[PDB]
């Protein structure tokens, strides 16, 4: 494993083994898939603040994180920033559903 | 105005003289862009769940919608739905900036 992935594997592991950091990610879901240098793997998240990692390729992710992997084991580390690194290019995302349901959220309350 | 557009700053009238939608729409902050065959209008949303409906075209947008107007005034009336709208591709979607503020929340914890 790149040493990315290693540490996205043992954030997971920390995820559903603490209760406060579930309460802090709870209420959002969606399946964020990496692909760092052809390296494939994912992480389900659930709306109670559980995860799951899984290697290879989920068949309909909410997002799509293509990155190099030094740059994100550097973000992961709080080197690089994924907002302003995401503004320069450093990498980038493919899929929008995480806005259509956005919008349908705000629809919805009308 | 289209339709659409007129509904659109209807729903932002009503949000920001009503406390309980504001309290439904607390906690995320972004830019709305919409792009209804050529027209161009905007909806600034704050953290307090006000928000400002805008003429024209903001210079950084969270996200652009680029929809038909007939469909999105369909799905404005709940007569077509936004998620499997988009799945389908009746409407499209620009920016993956949310995606990358996602990111730097997710990690933010740990």
């Amino acid at each position: 494993m790149s040493e990315a992935k290693e540490l996205i594997k043992k954030m997971c592991d920390l995820q559903n083994s603490n209760e406060e950091i579930q309460k802090e990610m709870a209420g959002w879901s969606g399946v964020v898939q990496y692909k760092l240098d052809g390296e494939e793997f994912y992480v389900e998240y659930k709306s109670d603040g559980t995860c799951e990692f899984k290697e290879g390729v989920h068949s309909s992710p909410t997002f799509t994180v293509v990155a190099p992997p030094d740059f994100w084991l550097a973000v992961l580390k709080g080197q690089e920033d994924p907002v302003s690194g995401f503004m320069m290019g450093k990498y980038r995302i493919e899929g929008n559903i995480m806005e259509a349901q956005r919008l349908a959220g705000v629809i919805k309350k009308f």
